[PDB]
C-alpha cells in the first residue's frame, strides 16, 4: 500500500519566489520539478536576455531574463497562474 503525512512544520518566514512557490504546488498536484531550458536568446553584450521556457507535465510557459537564473523565474511565475486556473493577459 502506501501512507501520506506531512506533518506539522513552523512556518518559514522568507522572501517571495516563483521558483520556490512552483516546487510546492507540484507536489500538491502530483507533478515532478519543473524543466527549464533556453529556447531564444537576443540582446548586445552590455545588455545580454535568455528566454527560457518552463515545460510542465502537461503545462508550458515561455519566459525571458537579462541573466539565465532570472529567466527560470520569469517563466515559473507566469506558470502559477496558467496552471492555477485565471490567466491574465
Amino acid at each position: 500500500g502506501s501512507s501520506g503525512s506531512s506533518g506539522p512544520v513552523s512556518p518559514q518566514q522568507s522572501e517571495c519566489n516563483p521558483v520556490g512557490a512552483l516546487q510546492e504546488l507540484v507536489v500538491q498536484k502530483g507533478w515532478r520539478l519543473p524543466e527549464y531550458t533556453v529556447t531564444q536568446e537576443s540582446g548586445p553584450a552590455h545588455r545580454k536576455e535568455f528566454t527560457m521556457t518552463c515545460r510542465v507535465e502537461r503545462f508550458i510557459e515561455i519566459g525571458s531574463g537579462t541573466s539565465k537564473k532570472l529567466a527560470k523565474r520569469n517563466a515559473a511565475a507566469k506558470m502559477l497562474l496558467r496552471v492555477s486556473g485565471p490567466s491574465s493577459g
